[PDB]
């Protein structure tokens, strides 16, 4: 089925306002028509992100009232660790409270100043601890990923090509690892194919390099591999999985995304003597080795979480979920990052709004005018999260002008995900009426946060 | 009352296996005679520690039903926002995931290299983001503190003059900031007057220095200082802690101390732009700055959990139940740490085991034979935890050899307590028979955590 039903049941639901139109004008008002200032009790439909916004099920709940929250040998930990060792394949394992916790350990640990990480494309946190450590990044993810149209299949696959001449021309004790990211959050959520992996595994291999995976949507990942790999039709999503990473020295995991939780992640890794330094490590940061910031009923609900999302079902009704409401709005027109990606789709505000320029702000406006218009919230990822550059103390202007419509995992219906669409396509066949917005508060730093604007008048 | 009733009834039990003397002995043996290698299905009292270990109200758990898992405006967040703001008085908070994130950020922010920060003894986590950042330690706590056989009130409070001094000889501008703890853990626990917070205040007011509490047991403090400083026996424990607050720049907290969590912690302080730096760093270790690395559930908990510490009945019982094990083995002639502190009873292992030397690792042994006596698991604080020497390769040797019965809130009972007093005071009756251990298994680092044992013959 293009479209399948969710293959669940609905076994308790999060109560909302559903506030009317004035009310939502009136609060985007208030919230400075930025809608992280928006409170969550006036959002009906909260597509911010699909970090730690998963719906738990019932066998979760369950384990959640088994909390073992002893300081050492609590029960969670335990299954945790048998859990992720069976199902990722690693030696060893290190809890964090989510994934840049797991990111400050492998970068402190695994880069000496003066390295180079190489990475296809990067997500905040992991580079920020990478450049924190001494390394510079590399981008040497191939060039379609940079074609936000561009239709193509695994789009998030390392050029090997591009790998092959950092090694030449930096040399080989020079690379600190290479950062695989399993999908690829900058290209829109794209995936990479099995065939990659094991070209770099064997590229490294060669040079003594270590790999290691950003591997916070490695089930969505695995999803596409069995989806459009040749070969891989008929074998399951488990056995995708532990594949992908027996090519991998070690992992960064976070539990919020995948693994069908609100909070939660780990780091994984082979080796015995980064196991030993990663457990000191830990303590000061996190906490100990037998927890890792996290409550025991925590560890629980992500181990049962991880092996929930193994369930072909369950990962193919995600995917397709996102897909519906891409394809629904790529249907009317409504310009979208291609092709749609595993958790999230990417509006282009910069077309949807053609008689706006990037300094009218069209993406935080369209974002706006979204919630407006249906109760749904959605993140700017544009020239206001870009933020100010501080020397010429103008604004960064980014290529990627976006609204995100991020979808959380086992929360919402073809029915919120048809409310969004036809808000959306509702607003594009009026789009000329979209209006620029101006600061009337600016911060610092961190802008997108806590700014607020208002409207553009002539 | 001495020892009065528990302020709550059980809502929910946490079941055991309550394993037999022979099958305990086994377990003891599989985990090298290390109890930190127990598993917690083997272990019917668990006194390893009281942070993160509490039982959480039928309130709480309500409040863990309704999580608001929202990334930026959650109901959680301003639930716990407006809770810590009214009880414990700072303008601004930023969520952590527990206390060593909040360390993590404040010493991140208010320390330039090669500056000091001087505290009444210390804590690992606290220490090490202070020195990493460039910090030098100074410890100004009064002598009376490392005295560990002296009965005196307040001995976790600062002694001025060594304040006094440091200023002086460092000069104000080189010290990054005063690191109040409350209470004070290496010390056994012990609390700090209102008194003492005040003439720290006002010294470090004339020369413009910065106060941060690290106050994982601010509440217990709270009730010694309504207990035993002379004026506050009719102040609210509410209004004790506020107070004692009032005199701080901002607090690092450990919600899994006294805020009755499993998990938690926040960053306050009261400066606007220490605010937005530390919102834009909170970003990078821990989370946005609506959440810091808890699910919404937890910041509903945490702030739930506050609320309810300051109840005195709750906090009266929580401190005296502790009390009640330190009295009990004292009225035995065990040799303990005094005076007995907030949350734990240190036991003095070298004196327990007088024919043991260091060597032989006797808080090592008597905590394991604590387990095989009773089921109970207590935290070897020695010279195994103290580490090896890096340079000369000898052992680390600690003036303290301990054991730690640290007490998690609300957990378990008097009866407990009496089945631990009554297995240790059995132990010292025939304290002889206790055998030395010697290393079968040694990591190269944190061997406390997965060091094996066997005894010498
Ligand atoms: O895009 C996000 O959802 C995002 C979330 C964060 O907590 C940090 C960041 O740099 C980006
Ligand atoms: O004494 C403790 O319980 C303790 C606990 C920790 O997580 C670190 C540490 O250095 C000490
Ligand atoms: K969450
Ligand atoms: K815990």
């Amino acid at each position: 089925m293009m479209y399948p039903a969710e293959p669940y049941r609905i076994k308790s639901v999060e109560t909302v306002s559903m506030i009317p139109r004035e009310e939502r004008i009136k609060r985007m008002r208030e919230a400075g028509y930025n809608t992280f200032l928006l409170n969550s009790k006036d959002v009906y439909v909260d597509l911010l992100t699909d970090s730690g916004t998963n719906a738990m099920s019932d066998k979760q709940w369950a384990g959640m009232m088994m909390g073992d929250e002893a300081y050492a040998g609590s029960e969670n930990f335990f299954h945790l660790e048998r859990t992720v060792q069976e199902l990722f394949g690693f030696k060893h394992i290190v809890p964090t409270h989510q994934g840049r916790g797991a990111e400050n350990l492998l970068s402190s640990l695994a880069i000496k100043p003066g390295q180079y990480v190489a990475g296809n494309m990067y997500f905040t946190t992991t580079r920020y601890h990478q450049e924190k450590n001494g390394a510079t990044f590399i981008d040497i993810v191939r060039d379609e990923a940079h074609d936000a149209g561009l239709d193509v299949k695994f789009k998030g696959n390392i050029d090997i090509k591009k790998l092959e001449k950092l090694i030449a021309e930096k040399g080989a004790e020079n690379i600190a690892y290479i950062c695989l990211a399993v999908t690829v959050n900058l290209a829109g959520g794209q995936p990479v194919s099995m065939a990659n992996m094991r070209e770099v595994r064997q590229l490294c291999d060669k040079h003594g390099i270590k790999v290691f995976y950003d591997a916070t949507r490695c089930v969505e990942n695995a999803y596409f591999i069995k989806e459009q790999e040749e070969g891989f039709e008929d074998v399951s999503i488990k056995d995708i999985v532990h594949e992908m990473f027996s090519y991998a020295d070690g992992c960064t995991m976070s539990g919020k995304k995948d693994c069908l939780v609100n909070i939660g992640g780990f780091l994984c890794m082979n080796d015995d003597d980064m196991f030993s330094a990663a457990r000191e490590l830990v303590v000061v940061y996190e906490g100990m080795p037998s927890y890792g910031g996290l409550a025991g009923r925590d560890m629980e609900a992500m181990a049962i979480g991880l092996r929930e999302a193994m369930q072909f079902e369950y990962i193919e009704h995600r995917v397709k979920q996102v897909r519906y409401l891409g394809e629904k709005l790529k249907a009317a027109g409504v310009p979208i990052v291609e092709p749609v990606g595993g958790h999230a789709v990417f509006l282009d505000a910069r077309r949807f709004c053609p008689h706006l320029t990037q300094d009218e702000f069209p993406a935080q406006s369209l974002a706006a005018s979204i919630y407006m218009e249906t109760g749904v919230r959605s993140m700017e990822r544009g020239i206001i999260s870009a933020g100010r550059n501080k020397e010429t103390g103008d604004h960064h202007r980014p290529k990627l002008e976006t609204v995100r419509l991020t979808i959380p995992r086992r929360v919402y219906t073809y029915a919120h995900m048809d409310l969004v669409a036809d808000g959306i396509i509702k607003l594009f066949k009026h789009k000329e009426d979209i209006k620029g917005l101006k600061f009337v508060y600016e911060p610092k730093q961190l802008r997108f946060f806590t700014a607020r604007f208002d409207y553009v008048h002539h």
